[PDB]
């Protein structure tokens, strides 16, 4: 999904 939280990190 996203490795961060917006888009993937």
């Amino acid at each position: 999904p996203f490795c961060n939280a917006f888009t993937g990190c």
